């Protein structure tokens, strides 16, 4: 007998855009937010670009004191949940501050942070580690700064599930309200690893596109020429509120998180199986925690990272939930524009997974020229697609096996 | 309709011991696993002597080709979680494979691999980072691998709350099976952050203890020369179960998971406020959730970290909870013998209270010579105290001001 969980606010920073109108505006106009990267010199590396997040300003924030402690992965999950906060319009109180929890995750975390301290270790030794290295670059600092700052003290935690991270930071955060554990939750995922041990590491994997030449062509899911994921960094937090509680003080209400699914492969450390079955088992439990039949699904974002084995396992895992079905949906890579934000894709795409729903609008999977094998479905190739949009599921699978799904509805 | 959840199987690695049975025969005699670190070179370093886990021999678990792809902190994760499925008894089979999952998580995770790989990219370049860099050095890859190594479908995820990680992956994952997500969680936490940037980050904080001359007296809780925490190494994994699927197989029952509480201290990024007012609520919300009067609980596993402002806030947070019951209780700091296991501290010491319900003992806290001012509870200073004990509690608080609490009852 569980409450009822809807989305009273949103913010983000993408490779669109810092915020969620300007991203979004990004997103229905097919625009690409991969670029070259200019922030380090990657000129002996096999992949040069990637989806940076242009011009962030950290002292709309943050003090710069306070900014120079942090790692940009942790400005970044505090910069969305400021947003999102500030976008819900809610009031923390004495009255309902132990009622308002936080769970902002991160993939990797502070890479950045990480490699600038370990230049001071190997030059001159330990001496040099600065004394905030370590509250400064874990991952649990989104949400133990976001609780500071605004005098939050529900549940406070974090996840990290790799590229799930930000699916599974809402669902579970939607799991708190629905039980009672919560009334409010600030929720989503960050990342920043866009630095020598990020573009090495998954270049050393031999993951990445690698087509310098056309950087806004290198995210290309389910097309035959795709040849790795784009690399991003971002942000995206939602304000989840139990249903009740937002109606009681006059929220706007974006949309409903009727489901959450979570699944592992038990496969391959990052290989998904060929069939996609632990994903089409995730999908399955998110339809029957929503309580819906396939049926009942209109719009999918999913995962659709332009990786060969991937976006082929993605189609036959909608093939196996949906079947016949799957010809009338519409499904899309939101990726396509933003590239892979790891630990925040997920948060981004549940962010354009309710915009889907207030605008009735699917997204473009751009760069989509030539279908792959088995890529048959309506992928809402090159062009945004106006259509009805009552249920929307937002997919990511990550490393390890692990796996997530939200459901979204249209909220009355 | 939420169901009960017992323990079935235990699994660690300590500086105690390579399992369960030789760590805790190690905390009842009041051994120190505390000596001069001897894997690095610290000569540089204010602190030169952790908890390091002697003598471990991966080869037990995995192979020694996928054991060099992996962090210690996997490995040790890894170790913990085998054993606790082994002393479990569970067998794993298409009928139940989806109903189990893993949540192990870390609060730091793969520093020395990100450090070596640092070194590698810094002083040769891009091309000597390891392909398996990112999978190997992620948070989410033990429950990733253990559930790959096993067969585990399940809900498959990992938390970072720093050194609440281990207290808070058991109780979430608790509820997951009382919430009827899973049958079977293996959860826990698992740690290695003796590297330059671990040993020096939290120097330069000025947190650890500098007793060199004395490694073994350096853990001190609440005794009036302490100046510090003690850095340690290891992994803790239990196998949670539902009460009715333990019983249906006859498994060995050790205790019952009865109460979970989470809280934020929303005050300060590392410090806990002098009051222990979030630790304080964090343990009221523990005892409210298990359905019990203060005065049931006979034992309590302190976070006890050996810092000066962390042990008075601990004894000020039990006199609020428990009142006048404060002085007829039991409570110790394992950490005097094992010292700080930051993410897997809090899985640790869940097995030395479901242990002290086991065998009717409280562990002791050693180098307990001369109490601080206000110290005046049973702190079961210097020996193991056979005393009736029905319900144990164990206390977690980290930075960002996370608190977690779990409480375990005798099973009939
Ligand atoms: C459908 C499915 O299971 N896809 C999947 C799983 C895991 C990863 Cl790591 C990726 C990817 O990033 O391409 C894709
Ligand atoms: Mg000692």
């Amino acid at each position: 007998s569980r409450r009822r969980v809807v989305i009273t606010g949103m913010g983000m920073l993408s490779p669109l855009g810092l915020d969620v109108p300007s991203s979004w505006e990004g997103i229905l106009a097919g625009r690409s937010g991969i670029a070259p990267i200019e922030h380090m010199d990657l000129s002996a590396y096999s992949t040069r670009f990637g989806g940076s997040v242009k011009g962030f300003n950290v002292e709309e924030y943050l003090s710069a004191k306070e900014a120079r402690k942090l790692d940009l992965f942790i400005q970044y999950g505090l910069a969305a949940s400021f947003q999102a906060v500030r976008d819900s319009g809610l009031e923390v109180t004495d009255a309902n501050r132990e009622r308002i929890g936080v769970s902002m995750g991160s993939g990797i975390g502070g890479l950045t942070n990480i490699e600038n301290n370990c230049r001071s270790l190997f030059e001159q030794g330990p001496r040099r580690i600065s004394p905030f290295f370590v509250p400064g670059s874990i991952i649990n600092m989104v949400s133990g700064f976001l609780s500071i700052h605004l005098g939050l003290q529900g549940p406070n935690y974090a996840l990290t599930t790799a590229q799930t991270t930000g699916t599974h930071s809402i669902g579970m955060a939607a799991r708190n309200i629905a039980y009672g554990e919560a009334d409010v939750m600030v929720a989503g995922g960050s990342e920043m690893a866009a630095c020598g041990l990020g573009l090495g590491g998954f270049g050393a994997a031999r993951a990445l596109s690698t087509r310098n030449d056309e950087p806004t062509r290198a995210s290309r899911p389910w097309d035959r020429d795709r040849d790795g994921f784009v690399l991003s960094d971002g942000s995206g937090a939602l304000v989840l509120e139990e249903l009740e509680h937002a109606r009681a003080r006059g929220a706007r209400i974006y949309a409903e998180l009727v489901g959450f699914g979570m699944s592992g492969d038990a496969f391959h450390m990052t290989a998904p199986p060929e069939d996609g079955a632990g994903a089409a088992r995730c999908m399955k439990n998110a339809l029957r925690d929503a309580g819906l039949d396939p049926r009942q699904v209109d719009y999918i974002n999913a995962h659709g990272t332009s990786t060969p084995a991937g976006d082929i396992a993605e189609i036959a895992a909608v093939k196996s939930v949906f079947g016949e079905h799957a010809h009338a949906l519409s499904m899309s890579s939101t990726k396509s524009m933003t590239g892979h934000l790891l630990g925040a894709a997920g948060a981004v795409e549940a962010i354009f997974s309710v915009l889907a729903l207030r605008d009735q609008v699917a997204p473009p999977t751009i760069n989509l020229d030539n279908p792959d094998e088995g890529c048959d479905l309506d992928l809402v190739a090159h062009e945004a697609k106006p259509r009805k949009i009552d249920v929307a599921l937002s997919n990511s699978f990550g490393f390890g096996g692990t796996n997530g799904t939200l459901v979204f509805r249209r909220f009355a």
